[PDB]
């Protein structure tokens, strides 16, 4: 339900205030707006990367702090992780959507609950 950013950039209203899962979130972004510029193998690829670095790092980071909402959390990251994996270049454009729709999504409505808790 939240507002997608067009263009599609990372912006203060998405901040968790953990400079590295911030800096991580605006790769993110920036991995899905490439993607929307050049549809290539090289930029899907990326975007694969960095967000596997980051599920990585959050749930590192909510593991350490005994967050009780991990589960849940988990499930989500690992859903959206097989999805991105079994896409190939050019992404279609329903696809493109989803991943546009989806992090906004998993950043104000899942990650937002560990906000302080870290």
């Amino acid at each position: 339900g939240w507002e997608i950013p067009e263009p599609y950039v990372w912006d203060e209203s998405f901040r968790v205030f953990y400079e590295q899962l911030d800096e991580e979130h605006k790769k993110i972004f920036k991995g899905i707006f490439d993607c929307i510029r050049d549809n290539s193998a090289p930029n899907l690829a990326t975007l694969v990367k960095v967000t596997t670095n980051h599920f990585t790092h959050e749930e590192a980071m909510m593991d350490a702090a005994k967050y009780s909402e991990v589960v849940p959390h988990k499930k989500m990251h690992k859903d959206f992780l097989e999805k991105i994996g079994g896409l190939s270049a050019p992404v279609d454009a329903k696809n493109v959507d989803y991943c546009k729709e989806w992090l906004v999504n998993h950043i104000k409505g899942t990650d937002f609950k560990y906000k302080g808790k870290l």
